[PDB]
């Protein structure tokens, strides 16, 4: 019925979904690819979106993270590794992406996720915000953690894939 | 390939809130259930016949929304209707808590069910059915927070 309308995305049943999942991934974790790899199993799509210019200064950089990330989820068909440097509602809109997905690990962030969520609603109304929680087995590690752990030496290849506990390794001498 | 998601509450009765969190929901998976539960450990205002009739009638005008009342583990009927997400609408940071662990505990009862959170418009974020039930019963105008056929039948209900 294309002569007479295009579609609206609401009301009218289910439409192809396109997920981003920002962040700095440095590096990616095991928590990081659960959360894909839960995303793709329900998403068309999925891009893993690299922050190129973090507020804090990376361990790895732009190029590093997207090679490790790009490795660590290529078994995944429906995902796709990008870095940038905008907004995620920008992004999302430039990518024509309708869902961004947040990793909600802990309650002091909760209130900081609402009002994300509210501020990318203003800004692009048609991108949802979709919260997934971690797995147990995940719940507490953090890129930041596993840095810290591995600086003074402790076992963190239970966290890690292969590709990025070696780099991580050079990284640390 | 599908997805087919349940939205389970008590829906006691059914808000705008609710009926915004299935809309958006509805537009991402291919089938919801509303799954209303039918014996929740409080006593609710209206009896489960009432409540999905209520949410049947609010939710009428999305094709790929279903309103089902259950009575049984909430991974058997999931099992039972062949779905692998399940959704909250996720509005306090108190309920975050409990949904988390409940999360967990449907991970070890399914592991093939995904639990999804999405939390809602700025416009609903403060009210529950509770909230207005509350101050209905004394007469604060809550016409902002139901669709009608649920209005008249609060009104009915104090009267």
């Amino acid at each position: 019925m294309a002569s007479m309308t295009g579609g609206q995305q609401m009301g009218r049943g289910s439409m192809s979904t396109k997920a981003i999942y920002p962040g700095t991934f440095d590096p990616i974790t095991n928590g990081h690819i659960d959360i894909i790899t839960r995303a793709a199993s329900m998403f068309d799509r999925v891009i893993l979106a690299i922050a190129a210019s973090p507020s804090k200064k990376p361990m790895f950089d732009l190029e590093e993270r997207v090679a490790l990330a790009t490795t660590a989820l290529q078994h995944l068909p429906n995902v796709e590794v990008m870095g940038f440097s905008d907004l995620m509602a920008n992004f999302a809109r430039a990518q024509q992406a309708n869902i961004l997905i947040r990793g909600l690990r802990a309650v002091a962030d909760f209130e900081y996720e609402m009002q994300l969520a509210h501020m990318n609603r203003h800004l692009m109304p048609e991108l949802e915000s979709v919260f997934l929680m971690p797995s147990k087995e995940w719940s507490f590690i953090s890129s930041s953690l596993v840095k810290e752990v591995a600086r003074h030496a402790g076992d963190v290849t239970h966290f890690l894939p292969a590709n990025v506990h070696q780099a991580l390794m050079e990284k640390l001498k």
